[PDB]
C-alpha cells in the first residue's frame, strides 16, 4: 500500500484522470505527426511513413521498408517513466487479413511493429514491444536482468468477427508492476500475464513504430492515436477512453474508414451477416441469399466470403459540394445499384406494394409513367457506436419518413419467401434491441481483404 501508478489527485473524474497521466499522445495536424501531451517529445517521421483515413483525421501507414518509420525522441521528463513504474499504451491499430497461403509462408515469422526494445550484453534486451506473429498479437516486457514477460493473443478463426482482419480496433495494454500486464481490444479484456518482481527495465530513449525483422515484403499496418499513460488503466478509464474517440461526424464503412460519396460499396444486413443482397429484376424488388464461404480447416481460418451481391453507390441528393468526398450522418442522398454498368437508383413507388400497408417494398431502377418514385434517403447513425454500420432513412417527398431500410421475410406473388428490401416506420420504436434490421454494413473492396 504502496501504489505505482502516478499521482494524478484526481480520482474521480475520469476524463481529468485520462488527461492528467498521459505522458505520450501522437496527433496528425496539416499532415504533420506530432506530440500534443504537453511533454513535447519530439517526433521524426522518415519519407515513407504515408497517411490514410483514420478513426479521426489521418493515421500513420507503415510499409516493409526501411524508409517506412515514425520515431518519437521520449523528453527527458519521460524517460524513466517505465523503468520500475506503471504505465498504459493505446492506439488504433489496421492489419490486413492474411491470406491462408501467407499465414503458411509467414506464420512463424515473428514481427514488431511497435518498440522500445534496447539490447544490452549478456544478451539481454529491455523494454517493450508489440508485435504479430501470424494471427497472434503479442505484448513483450524484457527488464535489464533477463527476465521477460508476455502476452500472446490468438485472434478469432472467423475473420468476419476477428480483430486482425482488416477492421481498425482500439489496443490499449495495461501495465501494473505490483500485479499484471493486461491487454485489451475495444475495451475488452482478451488476455493476461503477471509481471511482479521485475528489475529495472531500461530501454531505448526512442520508440520506433516500424516495422522490424518482417519476412513479406508487400506486408503493412496503420497506427493512430499512438499513446501512453503513467498509470495502468482500469477497464472503466478504458471504456471511456475507446468511445472518445467515436466521432459523430463522419459516417463509417465496414473497416471503420470514412464513408463515402461516388464509391462502391456491398451490403450485408449487421443482425444477418451471413446475408448478400440480390436483385429479382430491374425495376423490381430485392432480397437476401446466403454467402458463399471459404473453410481451411489446416489453417483453422474461415470466414463467409465478401463481395458478392449487388454493388451500391452513393450520391448527394443535391449537388456539387465541391472538395468534400465524405458522408456526414444527416447527409441527403440518391442510393443507387450498379447493375449491366448502369445505375438504377433505389425508391418507393406511391402506392407501390407493401406489406400490411406499412412495410413498404423497395425497387431498383422503377420507371413506370406517371407514377411518383420517392427517393430521398438521409444517412444516419442512430444506435451502436462501436460497431461499424449506418442505418438509411427513406422520405417521400413532402418530409414525411416512409421508414428506415430493413428487410420483411415474406412472399411477393408466387415468388418463393424471402427476406426482402423494405422501407418501415416500425424500426423507430425498436432502436433499443440488441438487434435490428435496420442496420447495415458498407463494404468497399479492399487490398487489406481478399477471399482465398
Ligand atoms: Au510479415
Ligand atoms: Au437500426
Amino acid at each position: 500500500m504502496k501504489n505505482l501508478d502516478c499521482w494524478v489527485d484526481n480520482e474521480e473524474d475520469i476524463d481529468v484522470i485520462l488527461k492528467k497521466s498521459t505522458i505520450l499522445n501522437l496527433d496528425i495536424n496539416n499532415d504533420i505527426i506530432s506530440d500534443i501531451s504537453g511533454f513535447n517529445s519530439s517526433v521524426i517521421t522518415y519519407p515513407d511513413a504515408q497517411l490514410v483515413p483514420g478513426i479521426n483525421g489521418k493515421a500513420i501507414h507503415l510499409v516493409n521498408n526501411e524508409s517506412s518509420e515514425v520515431i518519437v525522441h521520449k523528453a527527458m521528463d519521460i524517460e524513466y517513466n517505465d523503468m520500475f513504474n506503471n504505465f498504459t499504451v493505446s492506439f488504433w491499430l489496421r492489419v490486413p487479413k492474411v491470406s491462408a497461403s501467407h499465414l503458411e509462408q509467414y506464420g512463424t515469422n515473428e514481427y514488431s511493429i511497435i518498440s522500445s526494445m534496447k539490447k544490452h550484453s549478456l544478451s539481454i534486451g529491455s523494454g517493450w514491444s508489440v508485435s504479430l506473429k501470424g494471427n497472434n498479437l503479442i505484448w513483450t516486457l524484457k527488464d535489464s536482468a533477463g527476465e521477460v514477460r508476455q502476452i500472446t493473443f490468438r485472434d478469432l478463426p472467423d475473420k468476419f468477427n476477428a480483430y486482425l482482419a482488416n477492421k481498425w480496433v482500439f489496443i490499449t495494454i495495461t501495465n501494473d508492476r505490483l500485479s499484471s500486464a493486461n491487454l485489451y481490444i475495444n475495451g475488452v479484456l482478451m488476455g493476461s500475464a503477471e509481471i511482479t518482481g521485475l528489475g529495472a527495465i531500461r530501454e531505448d530513449n526512442n520508440i520506433t513504430l516500424k516495422l522490424d525483422r518482417c519476412n513479406n515484403n508487400n506486408q503493412y499496418v496503420s497506427i493512430d492515436k499512438f499513446r501512453i499513460f503513467c498509470k495502468a488503466l482500469n477497464p472503466k478509464e478504458i471504456e471511456k477512453l475507446y468511445t472518445s474517440y467515436l466521432s459523430i461526424t463522419f459516417l463509417r464503412d465496414f473497416w471503420g474508414n470514412p464513408l463515402r460519396y461516388d464509391t462502391e460499396y456491398y451490403l450485408i444486413p449487421v443482425a444477418s451477416s451471413s446475408k448478400d443482397v440480390q436483385l429479382k429484376n430491374i425495376t423490381d424488388y430485392m432480397y437476401l441469399t446466403n454467402a458463399p464461404s471459404y473453410t481451411n480447416g489446416k489453417l483453422n481460418i474461415y470466414y463467409r466470403r465478401l463481395y458478392n451481391g449487388l454493388k451500391f453507390i452513393i450520391k448527394r441528393y443535391t449537388p456539387n459540394n465541391e472538395i468534400d468526398s465524405f458522408v456526414k450522418s444527416g447527409d441527403f442522398i440518391k442510393l443507387y445499384v450498379s447493375y449491366n454498368n448502369n445505375e438504377h437508383i433505389v425508391g418507393y413507388p406511391k402506392d407501390g406494394n407493401a406489406f400490411n400497408n406499412l412495410d413498404r417494398i423497395l425497387r431498383v431502377g422503377y420507371n413506370a409513367p406517371g407514377i411518383p418514385l420517392y427517393k430521398k434517403m438521409e444517412a444516419v447513425k442512430l444506435r451502436d457506436l462501436k460497431t461499424y454500420s449506418v442505418q438509411l432513412k427513406l422520405y417521400d417527398d413532402k418530409n414525411a419518413s416512409l421508414g428506415l431500410v430493413g428487410t420483411h421475410n415474406g412472399q411477393i406473388g408466387n415468388d418463393p419467401n424471402r427476406d426482402i428490401l423494405i422501407a418501415s416506420n416500425w424500426y423507430f420504436n425498436h432502436l433499443k434491441d440488441k438487434i435490428l434490421g435496420c442496420d447495415w454494413y458498407f463494404v468497399p473492396t479492399d487490398e487489406g481483404w481478399t477471399n482465398d
